[PDB]
DNA sequence: TACTGTTACGGCTCCATCAGATGGAGCCGTAACAGTA
DNA sequence: TACTGTTACGGCTCCATCAGATGGAGCCGTAACAGTA
């Protein structure tokens, strides 16, 4: 009746003990970095899936893979368990949609065995293979089958009835069979691969989802929360790592980490229903959820000066030749139900355009007609809605790019001069200034064939990733190695008289990453730390007074503090006299919005509408949006 | 704390709920043919495995393999689950011991990671995997390598040193790693696949041992015994089906199926401790351990007439070129450890020299000077030590070879000479005469890729395996199909007048196969069913007052009541004028023997020598033969 | 002449056993070119 | 002359993803040959 967990240590867990109830909604909050990801998919899930497979012979051993040992005393009350990883999952451009769902194995095992010399139900496995999924779900449950194909395949067609119902309850079923994966949106390859492994459901198993809303509406989020009740009702227990607040108020217990992120956090400050986290004064997420701290709307919304952006004729992907007006130097939010057309407007259009027109840049832009006001920018600065790709080769510091700065000063001493040393010797990814006994890395991972990986320090180097003559040379009595040792507020008051890494290193501080180290490998850092490493990266750049920053989704990953801290941060810039276009399915960051400009009113070829156009108050005056009822609810 | 089944109608179960105790030594006892193994390995294994599989991708779950569904409702307190299986695996001539054992794989593995350019601790691969178990385990005890080595090659040199470990506490300390699996004794070959599964011991882990003593001795069963003990008490649970009197008396709790076989089984008649076992009326198990019902030693042993077999110089094998006397027209047992040299001597010198003089075979015999005494002798029976082969083809008419007889006999009939047909027109494994729709097989198995396999029977024949035209021609009123529906007894009966049929169908009945099935498959018996199909195929040959019947462990797989017939039987035999020689572990068989050679006293190289020789009296007086003392104790 | 051993020969079925590679995408370091300030 | 965009190019690392075959052994059915009784 309960997974009794006892002293976790792994990554930064303080030790930390704690009991989950099972057949129930749990969700797994707390900040960005306090180690939801730790507890959840590298000690349960890891301990389960090591228990499981050891219990199998070498040869399968192989071929499943073993994950590595956590560092726990004692887990019991587990259970065969499903999880999905909080990384996303790039797809090859041959894989589809039934091939990434599993569904085109089942039609083929169906077409093998109950096939009609190859017809169905009056139809081949072309004709049933590129139709919508509600259409082929409503085909395959009107299949006028025979006694003894019913007996052979009751199970072929149990397993595509369950899937195909899944996917058309979550609201895909626009979509086809045939569709690429790699086209979709970010929240259609999200749900897409929710449905992978939870379209058919089971008894008795664990499912372990780690933030499985990317890129989903609030509309979207609710029926994925009804699929989600219903499994949970099917007899199982769910554990759900999210930020999002609907998604707390759904779940029957709420355990809280913290209290704050890294070296600071992997405790545990609070739990028990969404009340007692709210009640709870150590729980900031509790704190955020009952009003004492909250994002302030303002009181009067800045109008605009009278310069816009007019997008004419924008036709590019399921967009029905719309004309759109941003305004120019105010806070503007793009809304809309994932798939309407809101991405592939922005992203593919404004700022391809932009970017050729003002950085001199050769990428070609979507299907539109012209673009009018472009006059009235500079430069432009985006986001991009894909992750971030992880190296051991990489760290904070040479992402933002103060490590070649710092690798400069460093091959500018007077020391260094007369060696005849170079940025280059300073690198722990070129030959020449790196131990070649572990080549720059530091640690050495060994792979075996079936057993988990083992981690073995360099000896030779001491993990410093550097050899004692490029150690020997120093500035203001500091080498490389302790200058990638010192975390980013050392680092700021280390650098706080060189203006260029300073810079840098205060928009590290002031999205939230003043803890992190300059030198943490980019493969053990977080998503949350990852997504806001890149927002740091992007934002550090020079503002020319009159520039255009186009955000496409910088909430994934990001609690409520995070997205607070870049409310602010984004507001401070518009102050600044700069325009900002944020795409955004966080209703906190909508609220604070001068303008909002809302697509839909449904997904694929359903959306691509201007349905509604102006300030937030009178976006949630018009009934036909789902964005303006959320808007009119909470305000 | 235990493991709630309810509802199992698997094969012959009869809607049976239990409850087995947790971290416990539980052993599952009854007649051949209960349901032992359709509880252990066809419901809660299978259960196990389907639940554990059914949480992997398709593409682990199509080379792991997916066990059939069980006929069960609900079953609690699961856990991953190793079973070992009761049918012997046979060993292509390729593979070693190191190679079964996967000692190999973890010896490639440190000699690839803590190698010394392929010497760890002064030695090579060939120069490690060319020794004894013992002293390659004391190599690797004794092991001094450096610390980083030890850091990294620690979970390898556990493996290694618990298998290693494992197989000498066995008593298999004189078998090499790189000696041939395919020619070890049946003791030494079970042994070898106990330690593949349960050499390195776990956690938390329902072991499932469906008869884990084929080919032991008292004193291996002992060491094995041990060792299963502290395995549980490394916190497992342990299931062992078994029939030996030894393990039940080692185990914390019993569960008795029964009470008879086939149809007449499937429930449970008793459990509890082993002395509520046999103070159950119910239980035929307690009844015969508790002495109610027992074999009968003979208050006189038969003495010998004057004839002798005189074996000299036998030298086969590990033996050391001994003499041994075989008394004529008395019951001889041959007796000692496993690997000591029984089989090699009888099996291989003196049946294959009383083949060769008698029968007029063509097999060479072992290394030996001569036997003398063959004079009186008229021919040979034997029984192998190997198990039978299963085939859908096949059943015990087919096997026993009655079939011939009653299809000469349905091809004799006035139809059938008028229509011309022959033997093999009533043969559902002959084009013909049987249904083409199912190629007489009856049922048709339906085999998917990673889901089990769905079976549904044939529709043209309605799984009489034969088509109407054959159908229409009937023998005192009974077509062919209606003859293989009949059970041994029915047949018995029916066929009553017809000497030749008749005799093998009365040694089927006398085996104790009265309940089974003509056309019952091969693939679908039991171990004792198939064992005992084995025995009165044997003994249903003609006995010419002066035979030599040479049995080979005919025990396996027989409960007490099925070895006391087999007892009886070969009682009947030897007061008939022939004799008997049995290679036996069991001490039933043992003790009601008129003659014991014994040899060891230990196995392999250690053994091979005639310890005791005499009447089991005698042996017992003898303080040498571990098979000397447990007769002293038991007599 | 029939019962009982052996052998071969064709067809059918069960079981052991082995121990990832290749294409796609992102990131670090370096160099080159160009537009402003 | 320096700060800030773009591009290319080499090297390094992470991740998706596909959907058993072959040799060995036992058994049924049939035929042929031989030794007795
Ligand atoms: N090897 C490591 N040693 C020590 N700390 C680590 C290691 N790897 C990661 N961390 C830190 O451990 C903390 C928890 O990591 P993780 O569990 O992934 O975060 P999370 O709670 O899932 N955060 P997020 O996904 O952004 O909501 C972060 O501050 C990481 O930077
Ligand atoms: N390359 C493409 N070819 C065809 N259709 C596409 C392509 N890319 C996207 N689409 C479709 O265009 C529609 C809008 O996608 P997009 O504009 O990227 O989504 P979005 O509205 O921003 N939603 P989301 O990213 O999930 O928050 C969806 O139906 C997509 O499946
Ligand atoms: N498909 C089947 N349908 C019905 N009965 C079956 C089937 N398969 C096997 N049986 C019978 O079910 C009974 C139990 O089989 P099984 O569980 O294998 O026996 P067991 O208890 O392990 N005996 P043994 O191994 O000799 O000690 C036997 O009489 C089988 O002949
Ligand atoms: N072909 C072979 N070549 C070499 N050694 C062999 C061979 N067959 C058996 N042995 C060994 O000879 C010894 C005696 O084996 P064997 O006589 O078959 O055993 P047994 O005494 O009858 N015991 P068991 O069969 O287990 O009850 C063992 O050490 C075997 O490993
Ligand atoms: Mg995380
Ligand atoms: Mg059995
Ligand atoms: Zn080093
Ligand atoms: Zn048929």
């Amino acid at each position: 009746d309960y997974i009794v967990v006892k002293g976790a240590r792994e990554h930064n867990l303080k030790n930390i003990d704690v009991k989950i109830p099972r057949d129930k909604f749990v969700v797994i909050t707390g900040l960005s970095g306090s180690g939801k990801s730790s507890l959840a998919f590298d000690t349960i899930y890891a301990e389960g899936q090591r228990r499981y497979v050891e219990s199998l012979s070498s040869y399968a051993r192989q071929f499943l893979g073993q994950m590595e040992k956590p560092d726990v005393d004692y887990i019991d009350g587990l259970s065969p368990a499903i999880a999905i990883d909080q990384k996303t999952t790039s797809r090859n451009p041959r894989s589809t949609v039934g091939t990434v769902t599993e569904i085109y194995d089942y039609l083929r095992l169906l077409f093998a065995r109950i096939g009609t010399p190859v017809t169905i139900g009056g139809k081949n496995i072309y004709e049933v293979c590129c139709l919508s999924i509600g259409e082929a779900k409503e085909f395959f449950a009107n299949l006028n089958l025979t006694e003894r194909q019913q007996l052979i395949a009751r199970q072929i067609l149990k397993e595509i009835n369950a899937r195909l119902g899944f996917l058309v309850d979550v609201g895909l079923d626009y979509l086809t069979l045939a569709r690429a994966a790699g086209t979709l949106s970010g929240g259609e390859a999200q749900r897409i691969r929710l449905a992978t492994q939870i379209g058919s459901g089971l008894m008795g198993v664990i499912y372990i989802l780690d933030e499985p809303s990317i890129g989903l509406h609030q509309r979207d989020n609710d029926r994925l929360l009804r699929s989600l009740k219903k499994l949970r009702d099917l007899g199982n227990t769910l554990l759900v790592v999210e930020h999002d607040e609907d998604t707390m108020y759904a779940s029957d217990y709420i355990i809280d980490l913290g209290p704050g992120a890294g070296s600071h956090g992997g405790q545990i400050v609070a739990e028990g229903t969404v009340e007692e986290i709210k009640q709870n004064p150590n729980s900031v997420t509790g704190e955020y959820l009952s009003g004492r701290k909250k994002i302030e709307v303002p009181k009067e919304r800045r109008k605009p000066n009278g310069k816009w952006l007019e997008i004419i004729g924008a036709r590019e992907n399921n967009l029905k030749n719309i004309n759109v007006r941003i305004p120019l130097g105010v806070f503007t939010c793009i809304t809309g139900v994932s798939g309407s057309g809101k991405s592939s407007l922005i992203n593919e259009i404004l700022y391809k355009r932009l970017a050729a027109e003002l950085n001199r840049a050769s990428v070609k832009p979507g299907e539109h007609d012209l673009i009018k006001g472009i006059e009235y920018l500079d430069k432009v600065i985006d986001i991009d809605q894909s992750p971030i790709g992880r190296t051991p080769r990489s760290n904070p510091a040479t992402y933002t790019g103060v490590f070649d700065f710092i690798r400069e000063i460093f091959a500018n001493t007077t020391e260094a001069k007369t060696r005849g040393y170079k940025a280059g010797r300073f690198s722990f990814n070129v030959k020449g200034g790196r131990c070649e006994a572990c080549a720059g890395d530091g640690i050495n991972k060994i792979e075996m064939h079936f057993l988990p990986d083992i981690y073995v320090p360099c000896e030779v180097c001491k993990g410093k990733r550097y050899n004692r003559e490029t150690l020997e040379v120093r500035y203001k009595g500091k080498n490389i190695a302790e200058v990638l040792d010192m975390t980013v507020e050392e680092a700021l008051e280390f650098f706080k008289n060189i203006p260029r890494i300073h810079k840098k290193i205060e928009t590290l501080y002031d999205v939230g990453l003043g803890y992190i180290k300059l030198g943490q490998s980019s493969t053990t850092l977080s998503g949350g730390e990852a997504q806001r490493v890149k927002l740091a990266t992007e934002l550090s750049r020079k503002s020319t007074g009159k520039t255009m920053y186009i955000l496409d989704e910088p909430t994934t990953g990001l609690h409520m503090a995070d997205v607070h801290r870049l409310v602010g941060i984004l507001h401070r810039l518009v102050e600044a006299g700069n325009s900002v276009v944020v795409i955004e399915h966080n209703l906190d960051v909508i609220k604070t919005a001068d303008y909002i400009i809302d697509l839909g009113p449904e997904g694929g070829s359903g959306g691509g509408l201007v349905v509604a156009e102006g300030t937030p108050e009178e976006v949630a005056k018009v009934e036909n949006s789902y964005t303006g009822q959320f808007l009119k609810k909470v305000l």
